[PDB]
């Protein structure tokens, strides 16, 4: 038993939800966030601005130190950080920017990081301003997660997309 609520099961492992995955970080202080990353750990916009924004910039500058001392990630890949005042952990996961070309293969890749945690709230990876169809995503994550993973669905229009195409 956990403590995430409102959730509609839509496998034996993946759950989703209408919510604002930072609101629903305050609230449950999840061992683990998501946060959707660049390579660089700039977290302008998207749910990494939002995230960053709701630690006050302490998000940004143990990013900037970890950039610093580690180079950038690779796409497809994710590293573990403080989460701040949201979360005991935040996992760092890039997904592939299809407004920069990047593979969406990687997409798998990507949701790969999250079985080496056993619960996790999270975001669609590579949807919003990462430019892949969010459908797609959820598709891959259902295929590729085997750990309890918690999908939180800012737009409404898009969760209800979601939920009545779920196959
Ligand atoms: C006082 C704090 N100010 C703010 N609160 C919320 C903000 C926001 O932009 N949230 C939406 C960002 N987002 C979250 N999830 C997704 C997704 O891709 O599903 C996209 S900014």
């Amino acid at each position: 038993v956990n403590s995430f609520s409102g959730y509609l099961k839509l496998t034996d492992n993946v759950y989703i939800k209408n919510a604002d995955i930072v609101e629903e970080a305050k609230k449950v202080k999840p061992t683990v966030v998501v946060n959707a990353a660049n390579v660089y750990l700039k977290h302008g916009g998207g749910v990494a601005g939002a995230l960053n924004k709701a630690t006050n910039n302490a998000m940004q500058v143990e990013s900037d130190d970890y950039i610093a001392t580690n180079g950038p990630l690779k796409v497809g890949g994710s590293c573990v950080l403080s989460g701040h005042n949201l979360a005991k952990h935040c996992l760092h996961v890039v997904g592939p920017n299809v407004n920069k070309g990047e593979d969406i293969q990687l997409l798998k890749s990507a949701y790969e990081n999250f079985n080496q945690h056993e619960v996790l709230l999270a975001p669609l990876l590579s949807a919003g301003i990462f430019g892949a169809d969010p459908i797609h995503s959820l598709r891959v994550c259902v295929d590729t997660v085997r750990t309890n993973v918690y999908l939180a669905v800012f737009d409404k229009n898009l969760y209800d997309k979601l939920v009545s195409s779920f196959l």
